[PDB]
């Protein structure tokens, strides 16, 4: 029941908008005009600031002049599920809170609706709004060097190919399986209502420190969807005696084929990623399940 | 249970090898001699009399000269690959088929080579059970291209990412549209295949039906469900949708399809008859014991 | 599918769910339609005796006319239907079954404007669906019966797991161990075999399914047999306690060691009445009732 | 990483054997005669020692007068020995050793083979541990329970079971069905993993909620914090009243007016591993349900 930590009054502020969607477009204006009226610096993405469509019109020009790594201090996200990925990849380090509205489908990372969006802002902004501080992997993949940090889950699976991948499994050096089908959704407990609940597994809850293993159709019928502690350290290779490469994913982001001497290794960051509720980290949790992926319908 | 109908005695032997592996030289000369020993003709594969391992060895160059709708009966070696060849190879009225399990064994392959020549003999002459495993006609229509499966069609996102819609209709009715990696809609034969993995349950070969199961479905409510045989199926891309979809054909050519494209899917009226060791249904639990660990 | 009547019908037996105050007032309109053609209707003869039924003095009027069956027609969801498969072990005639309020996957018949539905099904040529069902006969050291959805052998009055032997033409197959196993038609897969993970079969489907209850080895999977085989589930000698059997959530009764039970696919289906044919129907009452696409 | 603090020597021993099996008889006599050899106490159930297979053997007469706080627990027995293990310990439990004699479990990592060097070290030495988690378990109509498996509350004598679930006064979910089968990381292996739960390393400190073959077809099994509070109780609708077992002990009848509260329970239950508790774990998974081939 972690309630919040300003130490200093906010002054800085990154939206970002999930894009490509005419809807967004107007919601964000509004937004934008609200925190530009307040004493706050506000950033906005680079690429945001010149696309067609926000240069076009003239009538939002007047704010366009007064936007803007390591000087954010709070991020509004606009979009469901997708958008905050994406602000966890620009965040590397520590990533400041992070709000998240649902504008049409409602996501399992946006729980607070866009309707009295500034009485909603104001109470961030001044007042104390209960978080969860979900877990993130970092993951290293040696070559024969480039870290990530992964909130949803890292998929290990065959790309462009036909045979049944065979991938080994290490845990701490100890060996534990060794995969057959078509790959594993290593995932942190937010991931698992992600693509990794599509596959079988079971769904944590954010605040149970844990990284779950999970199979994407596996040959041996007889193979489940473990749950390790979190502290652990994965390290997955392919087996030596295994034709055809694999391919790993970070949160449906950039693809890179393993080969025969390539290793990945998995562990807990240091450096996890808080996300605001609009009740208490239970409800909406439960809530998000019904609304979303038909947990009890 | 229908047993055999030669009519005329067997004449013609099409042998197919797993190939690739040097494990299967050896067995594959002794069938080879055996089968040259009685006035039978052997047909086998062009391509495969010409490997340098069949080559070197000139001690089977005595038999190797014997060599060649002209197919009365197939013999297989190999696992659970050897008769989707041979399905491949026979668009028609396949034969009746023997598949020899050398080492691991699998759903199609009931036959041990220990005294492999009185099994031989004991095909040949006298008469063996048979499951007529039931086949799929699949037809791509391009904005032509009729396919034989016998396991299972798969229609997933392939060279590509993110999420698929596509949509299933089944006498000319939307049942469903499917949105995950895919569907590996699947003859009774596919049902401990690659459909097995993605939650199917495991359909006895006599059964007369067709299974339609997602890969990783996004919908925790959507179960495997299995249609009457005689029914005539068609996939095709959902209008909004925007990535396009890969399809398979048993692990084999795979063709990228539109949203002018469609699949349609039947019964075939050409089954695969497969001999069974001992009987058509105890060999299946056999199978599942061993092969797939049943239980 | 080309449904014949050979001769026109005059007996109509109506079966209500019971218990329900709800489909009273609808049980009047129906039966005053009914006995208005030149039709004979029956009913179960414990139903004209509730105190519902019998204080409404104004429909006593039609109460005398009451009272073989040539039609049947079924109202209740999901429940009514299994008790009309009881009352005819024999060929039961054809069975329309009418939903009111919750949708199930034996009622493909809405209530509203029933009369016009009722005389194309007695007058008109329908659709149907020949539901299988299993011949189920426990011999001791004989009770024969007819199961439309399901035959479950369990644990019942006590607590422990069970040993229980599944033998399919005499080449036993395998031991279940766990809760139990669900033995279930076609028509049952979409009952409390699908509770258990049975993936969702056609009622065209000629077959038997065999799917656990919480088996004890994780790499255990439903599995569905050719329709003529003859089944056969006895209790394993080396097994302490005993099982218990049910069918379709009728009498119970305790198997012991000498006690066998025999399964095969019945020669008298059950034919049910489709609203406008066997495939979209089967597809609507799964999304609309199980959720199968949501 | 802590492995073990015994502060004073152990002189206490409870040995707690599985009972009803010949074949643990002869290996329950050995093990005793080494243990008192050693100046250290040994307890034994007062019902252990009176059946007629330890009467008659009258080769065993000698130490079976010197039998007699618990500093150490050794149990004989898979998988069903630990259950009984902790009934007896309500508060803090000892450290607790299983040997698999036979059919290798979950609890129970040592191998009966060159016992002897292996007792030893667990007495002299320092061996690692898991702190498996237990459930406190309140009924109300305030009978406490503690379990180390499941809490299972299921349709007993009767014939679905409409059952509401509670966390921290929110109603999450009401399950229809057989029952829900809640259970700690330590019985994610147990019964309910036949339920389709997932498989949770003891480590996790998390509580699991699991159901018994659902009538919905999407209902999948979720795991909640360690330290949430639960509280399962009947619905005011659907008036038929349901069982609840703790770990297969006295099943009881739940009425409308009966609630049941689930919580990590304060005294954790120390077992002794064999090598480690990461690699334990997952050679258990490979013999006792076959995970993975």
């Amino acid at each position: 029941s972690v309630r919040l930590t300003w130490n200093k009054s906010p002054k800085s502020v990154l939206v970002i908008k999930k894009m490509r969607d005419a809807s967004l477009l107007q919601p964000f204006k509004e937004l934008c005009t609200h925190l530009m009226e307040e004493n706050m610096i506000v950033y906005v993405e680079k690429k945001v600031l010149e696309d067609p469509a926000i240069a076009s019109d003239e009538s939002f020009g007047a704010v366009k002049k007064k936007f803007t790594s390591n000087q954010i201090d709070f991020i509004i996200c606009l979009g469901g599920d997708g958008t905050l990925l994406y602000a966890s990849s620009l965040f590397q380090g520590s990533v400041p809170p992070v709000m998240a509205f649902h504008l049409g489908s409602l996501g399992f990372l946006t729980p607070f609706s866009f309707e009295n969006f500034q009485s909603q802002v104001t109470q961030v902004i001044e007042g104390n709004a209960a978080v969860v501080l979900r877990s993130r992997l970092k993951v290293r993949v040696v070559k024969e060097a480039m870290q990530y940090q992964v909130l949803n889950e890292v998929v290990i699976d065959r790309g462009p190919s036909s045979y049944l991948s065979n991938v080994d499994v290490y845990l701490d050096g100890h060996l534990i399986t060794t995969v057959q089908g078509d790959g594993v959704i290593v995932s942190t407990p937010t991931g698992s209502t992600a693509y990794a609940a599509a596959a079988g597994a079971s769904m944590i809850h954010p605040n149970v420190p844990a990284i779950m293993i999970t199979p994407i159709c596996p040959h041996s019928l007889s193979f489940r969807p473990i749950v390790v502690p979190a502290g652990v350290e994965l390290k997955i290779m392919l087996s030596p005696e295994a034709r055809n490469t694999a391919w790993v994913s970070f949160d449906g982001r950039k693809r890179q084929e393993i080969r025969h001497g390539d290793s990945i290794s998995i562990t807990t960051s240091t450096y996890p990623l808080p996300s605001i509720c609009v009740r208490d980290p239970v409800s909406d949790w439960f809530e998000s399940l019904a609304q979303c992926l038909h947990w009890n319908v």
